[PDB]
């Protein structure tokens, strides 16, 4: 089973959503190796560029629209992610890490850990507070997420 990951590029950090499992994160994602991954991408501000050099994969993120990317990580390990288009002050620290696990069980562990988080992203005041301008954000998980947050974000521009 391929995993679907939603991505919202914010002013100088990446917000990730896992619609299926009901968890969200900041600057870090995990998923099984040799497994298909579908990234549904958008931006809540200016235009950014989602890039992962060691997988040779890239895609732009613009407000109001949804872009798509598909990929398979051939080997387990962490892969560095960067924002490849100048977008202001925190351009250089607008990075993320992707962890391709050795199996699904290991991926299901990362997820469980995410569910043990006290932070949630289940309302309007949570999302906009996160969206506010910050730089070099450290990893962060959210145990819950608003049911249709991706669409909600996009349609603010629609
Ligand atoms: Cu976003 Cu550089």
């Amino acid at each position: 089973k391929p995993i679907t990951i939603e991505v919202v590029s914010m002013d100088w950090k990446w917000f990730f959503i896992y619609p299926e499992q009901g968890i969200a994160t900041v600057n870090e994602i995990a998923f099984p190796a040799n497994t298909p991954v579908y990234f549904k991408v958008t931006s809540n501000s200016v235009m950014h560029s989602f890039f992962i050099p060691r997988l040779g994969s890239q895609i732009y993120a613009m407000a109001g629209m949804q872009t798509r990317l598909h990929l398979i990580a051939n080997e387990p390990g962490t892969y560095d992610g960067i924002c490849a288009e100048i977008c202001g002050p925190g351009h250089s620290g607008m990075k993320f890490k992707a962890i391709a696990t050795p199996d699904r069980a290991a991926f299901d562990q990362w997820v469980a850990k995410a569910k043990q988080s006290p932070n949630t992203m289940s309302d309007m005041a949570a999302f906009e507070k996160l969206a506010a301008p910050s730089e070099y954000n450290q990893v962060e998980y959210f145990s819950n997420v608003k049911p249709d947050l991706f669409a909600d974000v996009i349609n603010k521009f629609m």
